[PDB]
């Protein structure tokens, strides 16, 4: 366990599991998971990595991913090259959740932190679920890492917080 | 652990977690899980309880629940009062999976075997997932319980096997 802080290098050897998007929103289209090498992807450019406690939790409590989708253009303008949403759900569930939210491309990738391996390694996981947190990386270096512990809050991990981070650098 | 066999009473104190269906197929409608008392529900009438290793696994490998949906009328004619599909996925994921399969009522309920508590107690669970199996109950007594171990097979737990069981009694 090592709490990630600004200035830290993004940990090496971080891998997620995901079903690559196809352009389709049909939840019955066949898919097969592959490994996503997150440490390699984050070594260049600006990345936003967001964890949620669970796929398919209701909007009545959760408007986390919807907020990012609504402001994807602002994120593109702020220089974001990739947005990654992770949870402990497997790749099949994460793929369906991405499609349920209308994402058919790479604007946001939906991936599995298998067995909360990554989230646990940075201290933000419990009882088989990741925490709710956001990490901003530039060229392999952490610029921002914060976790929401208040239930139903996205103050630290929401899109508005991430956009504020970017608007400063 | 106690392998269920024909003639056994259905175990007592079996509970699942599910989001009651609303009539809507919208995957963004808000929901809140409740306990489903399966031992009580199965004490009267004819019930079919089917477990799958995971919600949202692709059709290319899996046509298990689709087979039951296609033959719901035959099941009703055979005297089935309730069909229950369970997996280790949480109630939110199971609810979305039911809606993704077009079910908006109680023809098939989609529920969570939390922590594979039930499936483990009868010996058909491993590494956090239930097995693929089907149990037929009449008035609290097991009439049929069989598990598919061949990957991608529904020979024992598919709808055709269940319909054969019913056509004999």
């Amino acid at each position: 366990m090592a709490p990630l802080q600004p200035g830290d290098s993004f940990p090496a050897n971080v891998v997620f599991s995901y079903i690559p998007p196809t352009g389709s929103l049909d939840l019955t289209v066949c898919g097969r998971p592959i490994e996503y090498n997150a440490s390699e992807a984050l070594a260049k450019g600006t990345s936003v990595l967001v964890a949620v406690p669970g796929a398919f939790t209701p909007t009545c409590q959760e408007k986390h991913v919807t907020g990012f989708i609504a402001k994807l253009d602002q994120l593109r303008q702020a220089g974001v090259d990739r947005v990654l949403f992770i949870a402990s759900n497997d790749a099949f569930v994460m793929s369906a959740w991405g499609k349920a939210n209308g994402i058919k491309d790479e604007s946001i990738l939906f991936l599995s932190d298998s067995d909360t391996a990554f989230s646990s390694s940075i201290g933000w996981a419990n009882a088989g679920r990741t925490g709710r947190y956001a990490i901003v990386v530039k060229d392999g270096k952490v610029v921002y890492a914060a976790v929401d512990t208040v239930r139903g809050s996205t103050e630290k991990s929401g899109v508005d917080a991430v956009l504020t981070v970017l608007g400063n650098q």
